[PDB]
This record gives structure tokens, sequence and C-alpha cells, in this order.
């Protein structure tokens, strides 16, 4: 009966140096593509230049399917992966 969604994003860059990250751009992306649709969900950072979950809350699978599928296309900055989790 109770069904949450989660997207998963790598990032993730061939240096021998850190210092700066991105965030400003994954962040303006998924705040755009999500208020657009209706989906409620929280942001969540894993290490630095490697991994990022977010997690995404909805009521219908209407606004999580034109979500999952106008995301997922074609990957070159990030991965974008789909998976259902339950209790």
């Amino acid at each position: 009966t109770t069904y949450k969604y989660i997207l998963n994003l790598k990032f993730a860059f061939g240096d021998t140096n850190s210092e700066a990250v991105d965030a400003a751009e994954a962040e303006k992306k998924f705040k755009q593509y999500a208020n657009d649709h209706g989906v409620d969900g929280e942001w969540t950072y894993d290490d630095a230049t490697k991994t990022f979950t977010v997690t995404a809350k909805d009521s219908h699978a209407d606004r999580v399917r034109e979500l999952a599928q106008r995301l997922r296309q074609r990957p070159r900055v990030e991965r974008v992966e789909i998976t259902e989790v339950t209790e």
C-alpha cells in the first residue's frame, strides 16, 4: 500500500587535487523538474565528487513516471537511475 520513490545521481571526475565541488547544477536542475511536475523530496550528499542521492515522495504514479521517463534518457554528467523502496 505504501511505496516510496528514490532517484540516484552519480558525480565523479578524473582529478588528483580536489578543492571545488559542483552542487548548483544538480540542485537547480532537480528542483526545476520536480517543481514543474509536482514531486516533493529531500537532497542528500554522499562523499566529495563520488555519489549523490535524492528522495522522491509522490501521491500519484503519473508524476514519478513522467519525472523518471524525462530524466533517464542520456547520461553525460551524472548517472540517473530510479528504484522503488518499501518497508
